[PDB]
RNA sequence: ACUGAAACUGUAGUAGAACCAAUCGGGGUCGUCAAUA
């Protein structure tokens, strides 16, 4: 199901960083290969994974693992560089 | 003889400190004017 589209809608001056400055600029932004501004699809899964994260403490009464978290990790995926120990 | 997965370039930081829009000045007072024939 492809065909979706996210529409973000700017309310402020907005700044996607790329870790650096470049000369007389001590943060320059991420610009795409037509030289524009964009935001990374990365950073778009990153803000909306920790939004459903949020709804997801909610409904599971603040339990940092549960069953709507589960639910995030079915969604968004798992995060298996966080986990520790025999995850099987 | 078979695409790894998953991961927010973010986090903290007041474009600000200093600098008088100011210095001097009575709202005053007296001699003509004009050039020809």
């Amino acid at each position: 199901m492809r065909g979706i589209e996210i529409t973000i809608t700017m309310q402020s001056d907005w700044h996607v960083g790329t870790g650096m400055g470049r000369g007389e600029l001590d943060s320059v932004v991420q610009r795409d290969g037509d030289n524009l501004p964009y935001i990374p699809g990365k950073t778009l899964t990153g803000i909306l994974r920790d939004s459903c994260e949020q709804v997801a403490l909610g409904l599971d009464n603040g339990q940092t693992r549960g069953l709507w978290h589960g639910w995030i990790n079915f969604i968004f995926g798992d995060q298996p560089a966080l986990a520790q120990g025999a995850i099987e």
